[PDB]
This record gives structure tokens, sequence and C-alpha cells, in this order.
């Protein structure tokens, strides 16, 4: 019951390590307040292993400034704000239930927990309160924040890192919030990182999961929005938001099962900005619980790093639209590598600049519904990869089907470009077999030797493929100099929604080659 | 006459509330100074109701820090800088004049003034001094600004909420930068903010304008620049940008009149970047003032908020260029709503991904010159709404007329997508009637039925309109095996400017249908 004070620079050499009969670790404080408004905090020292340090309870307007604690904690929520600024943490983290925002700026964390067997009651750097039902009903937003330190103790007991936020339960029966309750279970409402620090190398992935909920109590919902920026990562493994236990959103409340991204509202917001990782996932929730829908934007995306590859994969599970703005990007697998799961619903791609540098294997891995109805789109990328113009590669065929491209460059060793080659051989009058899928829209290019009774030309026709209005086939006309004659070519085509199935050339000379017209 | 102090810790239990014999307030102060240098104020606590408690005047390099009060004003103006920092303020603001530069971090406002009847002395949050001329010669940059309140006396009395920044003059004739001096009459010369915090939700606009002089005496120019970034305002109306009530541009002293704002060079520019509002207005000035060149930069913007559907919609009636990237775009309105005038200069609207969903109407309101002359053009984009592919309707017609598209989408309410039909009927060798307008540069697509004396077959053709070069129709010529002949197609074309009328179908065979091959 105090208010309006401020406290200055204790000293404690170590913290208090209390272990009951068993040897496991129990509660000790050097700071513990109830009840408390406009407080201010600075200069204490207390740091090392043990039980964490600070233990508050139902207050309001808390700072702390230029503080050496192992833990900052709130077991009963704060309101207003709580602020954190020029403070270096320990192992614990921030474990705050709240109904206010939370502030951190130039805060550095420590993850070395040796000395405590495998025991870490969170899973995560930045929580909610587990006895309370995991709710934090405001934002977080974070400025220049440093990571040291691996935790490894814990690692060896459970077989992942810790993740970076964490929000869930301990028991539902036990911890929750009622219906009638005026209060909205947000796990955080939004979360804004801008500036992610890690001086070390990490050998895997920095992090399990950049929001986590690892229980199976499902007490409060995934956060509405989340931005990062200027987030260097600094390993080896791809990052993941892993979306598998949480209560179904709020804008989706009858539960309406959701055929096409583009016929439901989005339910989630997710930006990333400028941030330097190997690669992002999105895996999935399990039924009874998959009715989100996630509005995912890229910006400048790529690993800067020279232990890795630059080029990034996006690895996707779940129903969203995805927009890439000038990434380095390497595939685009519809696939969770985590669970395994390919997908269950059309999502939505476009590509804007950068390069599409898929190094040994093909810019795609689509398989959903054999990839018809889903729209892949790029403009003015520049595609490099194992593409050849002399013979018929994986990759030609690959690019050519699922992505749908408009002023793009395609390069595979040499110093200058070359036109994929998706088919060879002779198309007479008669007709030649074919067979391969090309995505409408795509503009493509025949190689044709005409001949007259004498003289002969060669030919270069362009044919644009129909968006599927009709069901006739591509075909055209043109002329030729020195032959004296017109030229007729015919593509036959099968419908399969989004794309075509070519199955027979045909022209009134011999067609030699069809390449991609980018 | 002081310099290099600190003062702490005063405590004011309330201020005082003063009044005259008419039961108006009149000024009195907790804190005042004149004539002081390098000065720092740290936790002084005056706050409530009454006037505001720090008067200032002709100062250098203030700091305020960790206080709590009601205001923080300056009548002459400071020069350096002034700072505040992790201060709470009252319904008052910030009211000050500058020659240097403002800062604001982590500062709370509470705008509740029921006490008081309605009166204000300035109309905004943060104002420049309105006896002084409103002026204000230097940069004002914010970062993580809270809102709660409402002032809803003020709105009562006044029919409107209260501005965001203010600039302007009571009286013309008293207070005014006169010609000779060396004080460029900016209201503003810059203005960024990071980070609006709004925890509560408001039926309506949170602020009447962003940057607002809503009076008629004309002493200080518009800022040249303004950013938003991650503001997140809450409301369930648009907000808007009102550009009446300044001074001439220093861009344009001769006052020349701008017709096409690609011949003239800008004179503002405007930046609005992963913010989250129902919509966006931007309204002219009247005559004698418009000669103004706006260049506005959106980037993801759109509604993340439960209670008002996500995607935005943008007003304009002033002449600019508009540059949207991976926006959540509902439509496109050439006028203003809040005064209701159309347009008098051509613009130019450029959209690059993202997607375009106008629910149950037209993607654009385009009308100034009847929508010729004005180059809308989307590259990569999903278009969701009521488009049909077996019927004509308004949103097909309008999307092919007002918009040139090249590698979009379209989708209405099925898990496939579709292309918008144009035109339905026989257009045989005479040729059939037909009134639709399409921009040139948009490729169609021509469903033709082909019978020779005993075989038939279905042609699906593409074609590109001119872009205007010649006066002549869009014709072309295609094959078809099986049938043994050419087919020839043109469709007449009567000019307009950007845009195309046909007005004729005509084929050897029977034309069909006409679609979007878009």
């Amino acid at each position: 019951y105090c208010a309006a004070f401020k406290a200055y620079d204790f000293f404690d050499p170590y913290p208090a390590f209390a272990v009951d009969s068993n040897n496991s670790l129990v509660y000790s404080y050097t700071l513990n307040f109830n009840d408390i408004a406009d407080a201010v905090f600075e200069n204490f020292n207390s740091q090392g292993y043990g039980w964490g340090v600070v233990g508050g309870q139902r207050s309001t307007n808390i700072t702390y400034r230029d503080c050496n604690l192992n833990r900052v904690d709130m077991h009963n929520p704060y309101m207003g704000y709580l602020k954190v600024l020029d403070t270096r943490l320990g192992t614990w983290g921030i474990n705050a239930s709240g109904m206010g925002d939370m502030y951190l700026e130039r805060v550095t964390v420590d993850l070395d927990d040796s000395a405590h067997g495998g025991h870490r009651e969170h899973e995560g750097i930045i929580n909610a309160r587990g006895d309370f039902g995991g709710f934090h009903d405001g934002g977080l937003y974070i400025k220049d924040l440093t990571i040291v330190g691996e935790a490894s103790a814990f690692e060896a007991t459970s077989g992942h890192p810790v993740a970076l936020v964490s929000a869930y339960s301990f028991n539902a029966s036990l911890a929750y919030i009622p219906e009638s309750s005026p209060v909205t279970p947000w796990g955080f409402k939004e979360v804004i990182v801008e500036g992610l620090h890690c001086p070390f190398k990490r050998t895997g992935r920095r992090f399990n999961s950049i929001i986590s909920a690892p229980s199976i109590q499902f007490t409060v919902y995934h956060p509405m929005r989340v931005k990062l920026e200027d987030c260097n990562f600094n390993s080896t493994a791809f990052e993941k938001f892993d979306l598998r236990g949480w209560r179904v959103t709020p804008y989706n409340p009858s539960k309406v099962g959701i055929a096409n991204t583009l016929a439901f509202r989005p339910t989630n917001f997710v930006d990333v900005k400028d941030c330097s990782m190997v690669g992002l996932e999105f895996t999935r929730p399990t039924s009874a619980y998959d009715y989100s829908n996630f509005d995912v934007n890229l910006v400048n995306v790529k690993n800067v790093e020279e232990h890795s590859l630059s080029p990034f994969t996006l690895y996707t599970n779940q129903c969203g639209r995805y927009n890439l703005v000038g990434c380095g990007l390497q595939q685009i697998v519809d696939k969770s590598m985590t669970s395994g799961e390919r997908a269950n619903r059309r999502s939505t791609f476009s590509v804007t600049g950068g390069t599409w540098n898929s190094l040994s294997g093909n810019p795609t891995d689509i398989t959903y519904g054999n990839g018809y109805d889903i729209p892949v789109v790029a403009t003015g990328v520049m595609f490099v990869g194992p593409y050849s113009q002399t013979e018929v590669t994986g990759a030609n065929l690959n690019v050519a089907e699922f992505v749908q491209a408009s002023g793009c460059k395609f390069l595979s060793s040499g110093p200058t470009y070359i036109q994929p080659l998706l088919w060879s051989g002779a198309g007479g009058p008669t007709g030649a077999s074919a067979n391969f899928n090309v995505a409408r829209g795509n503009t493509l290019g025949l190689n044709i030797s005409a001949v007259n009774g004498e003289t002969s030309q060669v030919i270069a026709a362009t044919l644009v493929i129909p968006q599927g209005f009709s069901t006739g086939p591509a075909a055209g006309t043109t002329y030729g100099f020195a032959v004296e004659k017109n030229i007729n070519y015919q593509l036959g085509l099968n419908a399969r929604s989004l794309k075509a199935n070519v199955g027979l050339v045909r022209c009134s000379d011999t067609i030699t080659g069809v390449y991609l017209n980018a």
C-alpha cells in the first residue's frame, strides 16, 4: 500500500538458492510488493543462480531503470504500464500477466541455467502467468533486445530451445477466464519487435517458436498482429510460427470452414521486414481448432551471415495470403517440416522484384490439389537455377507450370541469359505427341522451320495461352517473306483449372521447339 | 535568468481552478519561467482540472522527465530542443511556438475535460501558439504516443473531436510574421509519428484531422513532409487530411495553375506505412489557395480490428501522385465526403500487389473528365467482388474500363477463379452493335464458334487493344484445324483519350462472348 516513491542502489552479491527435502528449487525473493502505484526502481543488483528475485502483485505504473536482476515478475496482473529500460536480465526473463502495455528498451538477456537441473516453469523469455490462464490483455513493444547464452540444461530435458514469447495455462480447470468475465483472453494482443541482436552464432534454430503455447489447455488467443523488424537471428536453421495450441479466433466465432483464403476475412496479421533468417515455417493447428486465415507480408528478407547461404525458403501449411517484395527467395514449399502434413486449403502467393535463386532444385514444391487453383504470380524477378535452352530439365517444367511470370529473366551459370526449353521434336501438319502443363497467361515461343518449293526461312512465333474462358486450343498465324505463304500453328489444350495441359503440337510447317518466352 | 540546474519531486495534490466574474477560466501557474538555459525537470506532480500549470518563455534546451502535469507550454518560442520523455499529460497537451526541434517519447495523454465548459484554447493535442502566429520553424518527432479519454465536452459544443496537430492564428492583424523577418512561417517543418496506441474503441473518427488549421487567417504553410508508421487509430470511421486554411506553398511562389501533376514539381510529401484505419481522405483547399501538388505513398495499409471490416477506402480530390504497395484496398473515390466537390485536375494511381476486395460494389468511383486521362494501373492484384462469367455485371464493366491490369485474378464466391464477361451476342460478318469502354493496354478474349461446310470447332482468340498511336480498329487473324480455314475478327474503336469505346463486333464466323483476359 505504497505510492509515489523511488528505490535505489540495493546491492546483493548473489540471490538465495533454496531447495526442499527433494533437492528441488522453491521460491525466495529479494524484493516483494503488493498494491503499489507510481514506483521507480533504479540500480538494483541481484544477479545469478536461484529463484527469481522479484515478486509483484496488483500494481500500477512500475518502472525499472538501469537494474541488474535475474527476473522481473508480476503474479497478479498489473495495470497502466510496465517499463524495463537499460536493464540486464537473467535466465528467467519476464513473467507478467497484465491489463496494460509492456515496454522494453535496450535490454540484455543471459540464458545460462546450468545450476538448475532442467527446471523451467515457463518455456519462453517473455511470458504470461501459467497459473492465471496465460492472458495479457495488452500490447508488447520491444526496442533493441540482445540475447546471449544458450540455456542448454533446459534443452537436454525437453529437446528444444526456449521460445521468445509464450502464453498458455498449466491446467484449464484451475486457471482460466470464465465466460461472464469482461477480460478478453488475448495471449498478447500485439507483439512489436524492432531490433534483435544475437552476437554469437547458434547451430540450430535460435528459438523453438516465435510465439508458443506448448500445452493442450486452449485458454487464450494467438496474437492478432505480430511485426518483426531488423531481427538478426544468426542461426543455421529456419525459424517457425507454431499455431498448434491456441483458442479459436474471435474473428470466426461460428467456426465457418474456409475453402479459399479470399472468400473469408483475414483473422491474423504478420509482417516481417529487413530480417535475417535461413527460412520461415507456418504450421496449422489440429482439426477442431483450424479456423484461422492469415495475412503475411514479407519485405526484403534474406540471410546475410556468411556461415549459411543467402536465399531463404518459405514453408507454409496454413491458409493465407502471402506477399513478397524484394526478397532473396529460394523455394516455396506447401508443407510443414515439423509435422509433415501437406495442406488442405487454397492460398495465394505474389512475388515482386528481387532474386529467385533455387540453387540446385526447383523453384516450387506444391502438391495440394496437384497445384491447380494455386496462383503464384511473379513480376520483374531474376530467376537463377538449373535452367537450360538446349535440354528439357526439371526446373524448366516446374517454373512454366507453377509460376506465371511477366518481365522475368533466367540465368543458369553463364554471363548471359537464356530461354527455358519445354518441348523438342517435329510438329508437322498431322501433329506430334506432347505432355506438359503450363500456367495460363504465360507466353510461349515457337521455333518454326518453314519451307516452300525451293526456298526456306526460320520463323520465330509468339503465342499466348488463353485464360480459360473457352474450351478451344491456343492457335495463331503468321507470315513469312522469301516463302510467300502463311504459317499456321495450334497447340491442343486440356482443362486443368488454373493451368492447361498441352497434348498435341501441330503446324503447317515443322515446329522444332517450344520455349518459355518470359 | 537561470542556467544549469535541476528540479525534483514537487508535489501538488491538484492544480488551481481560477475563474472570473462570468465563471470562465483564467490563467494560473504552478511553474513559471523566462530566460533559462539547460534545465531538467523531473518527477513533477500537478494533474487535474484547471488552467495549464506550466508557462515558459524564451528558453533553450529544456527537458521534462518522468513528470505528471496537465500541460507543457512555451508562449515565447524556445530554441535548441524541447524534450518530453516518459511523461503523463492532461487534456491540454503541448502548446509551444518553436525555433528548434521537439521530441516526444513514451507519453500518455488523457483527454477528459468534463469540468471545463467545452472551452479549448487550441483545437489539437500538439499545438503552436495562436497568439504568436502559429509558427514552428522546426521538426516534430514522436515515438510511442498513447491516447485515452475522449474530450466529450469540447465535441459537444463544437461538433467534432480534437485534432492531432494544430497550427494557426487567432487574428492575422495582431499575430503574424512580417515579410522582412528572417523566420520561415512553417506550421511545422516536419512531422514524424512512429507508434500510436488507442486501447479503447471509438465510435466515429479518432481525430478531426491529422494536421489542422481551422481558421481563415492563412498565416503559416502546411508541413512539407508528414510520416505515419505503426499507428492503430481503433475507430469506425475514416481519418482525413484537411488541407484548407494553409498559406500558399513556397514551392509555387508564382501561383502557377497545375493541370496534370506530372508537369509540375511536387510540393508536399506524405507517407503512411503499416497503419490501421478504415479509410483516408484528402480535401483540397478553396480557390486562391489551391496550388499544391502532393506525393503520397501508402504501404501495407488495412484495418486489423475486429469491429469494422478489413479493406480500406481512399478518398481524394487533391492533385497528386498516389502509390499503393501491398495494401488491402476496397475502393478508389475521386471525391471528398467532407465537402462534396469532385476534382479539377488530373492525378495518377498505381497499385502493386495486395488484395482489392470491393465487397458488393465497384472497385472505382472516378468521374472527373468522365475518367479519361486518369491512369489507374495495377500489377499482381487479386480482385474479389461481384464479378461473373455468365452474366454482364456492373463490376465487370467498371474494372474493364477504369483499370489497366496485368497478371491479375478474379474471384466472386467460389473456390475457383473466373474471367469477367463484357459482351454477349452473335457477332457475324455484318457486325453486331455494342457499347462499352475498355482501357487501352488491356487484353480481351473472344469465344468463336467456327463452322465449315460440315465440320465445326470452338476457337479461343486473344486480342490486345492498341495504345492510341493510330486511329484504326483492333483486328486479328487465327487459324483452325479441322475446319481448314482462317478466322478474321475486328473490334471497332472510338477514341476517348486513354480509353477506347467499342461500337461494333465483327467476325467472319460467329463471336458469342467477349471476356476480360487479364
